[PDB]
């Protein structure tokens, strides 16, 4: 309860420095590198194999896993700056803007710029742009440069709306079998946005382009953590409006997706991440 994670456009120019500072760090320490492999090696674990489910997407876990996976962030951010926090992009926000591409959270102090369609979409504004900061694609292997395309997709020209959260807010079961991307009247399967897809979370994917476009290579855009954060809170949310609600399934779900079961590629549960409050941080909302 003590840690509190921020609006982006509420955060102080200094709060702003001191967050993409960090980064860099963790960058340079060979540290960022690890979260990117993570989530590449979870996406590529199927539960069960020869299922769509895997680990990080596509199931129950799907909140849970990504929680986790900013917790760790958020404490390895900590270790070097005990000020800073994961902020969260509000995108629903930015969606009502004129042009969303105009949003604070893309000046070349923070995040970066669209990608540079003479350079094949390479971003070359921010702390993140090529020769500032290197990629890695699917294999390892470095990429040579961060990827940016706002809303150039037919299927995702637009960010996710205020009603469309909204909307997801009003679901009463967390998820509900066959616990994948068929799930209907499901929280989870909503809010990740499989429901008539691409919609909120995946939906925003799509909409930002480049190694954000596809999942294996997102988190090579340091953006991918303030819509996981964003994410989060819509989760916690819910969890505090719908709080006779649990997390399904209980069990009897494939391993992996069940409430005490560990989320590879770690030994953390679901239960072990159920409340956020726990953990030791807050949205400011609140
Ligand atoms: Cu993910
Ligand atoms: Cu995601």
């Amino acid at each position: 309860k003590y840690r509190v994670r921020k609006n982006v456009l509420h955060l102080t120019d200094t709060e702003k420095r001191d967050f993409v500072r960090t980064v860099l760090i963790l960058k340079e320490k060979g540290i960022y590198d690890r979260y990117i492999a993570w989530h590449g090696a979870a996406g590529k674990f199927h539960t069960p194999p020869g299922s769509d489910r895997n680990a990080a997407h596509m199931s129950s876990a799907f909140l849970p896993w990504h929680r986790e996976y900013l917790l760790r962030f958020e404490r390895d951010l900590q270790s070097i700056n005990p000020e800073v926090t994961l902020p969260y992009w509000e995108w629903e926000t930015d969606a009502q803007m004129q042009d969303p591409s105009q949003s604070q959270i893309w000046s070349a102090d923070f995040m970066g710029g669209n990608g540079n369609p003479i350079k094949d979409f390479i971003v070359d504004t921010g702390p993140f742009a090529a020769g500032r900061w290197t990629t890695i694609d699917e294999q390892g292997n470095p990429s040579g440069g961060l990827k940016r395309n706002f809303g150039a997709t037919k299927e995702a020209p637009t960010l996710p709306t205020r009603d469309d959260v909204l909307n997801a807010l009003k679901i009463t079961q967390y998820d509900t079998p066959p616990w994948d991307m068929t799930s209907q009247n499901s929280f989870r399967n909503q809010l990740e946005g499989f429901i008539n897809g691409p919609q909120l979370h995946n939906r925003v994917h799509r909409w930002v382009g480049g190694q954000m476009g596809v999942g294996p290579t997102a988190p090579n855009d340091p953006v991918f953590f303030l819509h996981h954060a964003n994410v989060d809170r819509i989760w916690a949310v819910w969890q505090i409006i719908h709080r006779n609600q649990n997390y399904q399934p209980m069990k009897n779900g494939p391993f992996g997706q069940n409430f005490r079961d560990p989320m590879y590629p770690w030994n953390t549960t679901p239960e072990d991440v159920m409340n956020h409050r726990k953990l030791g941080y807050v949205y400011d909302i609140e």
